[PDB]
DNA sequence: GGTAGATCCTGAC
DNA sequence: CAGGACTAC
């Protein structure tokens, strides 16, 4: 799921998890847990805790407890769901909270690329996944000044910029080629390269591109596609390491 | 210190 | 072989 997908994650499931009290841990992929390092140890603090609230940090969920905080990514296709303790788990869940009610909170993740870290409430900002995180994309921290005082600093490509967690939080790569294309700016164009106009074209579509989304595609998985706005086919190609969609007549 | 590379997994082609 | 976010050149 992607920023918008998650912060749905975070409004929806709230209400089914606040005021609930751990009391039990089950963990069937260890690997999931990177802090404590000790899956066991992570099961054990977490018992007798009350979940209190759920934040979201670019595509990170923060879940609040009495002492602790929990953070937790889906990365590609991860997936939450509160259910009944009597009935079967589904299929690839790896992360089972059990509350005292006889409900749980189910972590299911075909792909097993999820992770989980656990903290005392007060350290989370400053420790892994979440310290050296990028201000919120919505938020007046993300401005076309900040964009372009990174863009101005590297040698990267425009679009690796933008997939960096530390520029702006949680922009994924669906976005990041969409808002590239709404504001005509090849992706493999040089950070260092983009006039003011255009740090501040980017900076705007960026923002209408993911603001839009909590709330169609123009090249994202649209490769050999008539281009929407000028017919001209859809082009896909590997930038920092990432599938890449541009229109070569749009994008410049 | 900045930046590329290795890292994990597995359904899919 | 893509996908998001600690090690070593
Ligand atoms: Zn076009």
């Amino acid at each position: 799921p992607q920023l918008p997908e998650v912060e749905t994650i975070r409004r929806t499931l709230l209400p089914l998890i606040v005021g609930k009290t751990i009391e039990d841990v089950r963990i069937f992929w260890p690997n999931i847990i990177r802090h404590p390092r000790d899956s066991e140890a992570f099961a054990a603090r977490m018992i007798g805790q009350t979940v209190r609230g759920l934040e979201r940090r670019g595509k990170f969920l923060k879940f609040l407890l009495d002492r602790d905080a929990l953070i937790s990514h889906l990365r590609m296709e991860g997936r939450y769901a509160v259910a009944s303790a009597l009935e079967p788990l589904e299929p690839h869940t790896h992360v089972v909270f059990c509350f005292t009610d006889g409900s749980e909170l189910r972590y299911r993740d075909v792909r097993k690329f999820g992770t989980m870290h656990v903290y005392a409430k007060e350290e989370a900002d400053r420790r892994p996944p979440l310290a050296e995180l990028g201000p919120e994309p919505l938020s007046p921290a993300f401005s076309p000044a900040v964009l372009a005082e990174r863009a101005v600093k590297t040698k990267r490509s425009v679009k690796a910029l933008l997939l960096d967690c530390t520029v702006v939080a949680g922009f994924g790569n669906i976005y990041v080629d969409e808002s590239l294309f709404r504001a005509g700016i090849l992706p493999g164009r040089p950070a260092a390269s983009l006039s003011s106009k255009e740090i501040e074209r980017l900076h705007e579509e960026m923002v209408a591109t993911i603001g839009e989304a909590v709330m169609h595609l123009y090249v994202y998985g649209r490769q050999g596609n008539p281009c929407k706005r000028c017919g001209t086919p859809i082009e896909k190609t590997v930038v920092a390491g990432r599938g890449t969609h541009y229109c070569p007549r749009c994008q410049r």
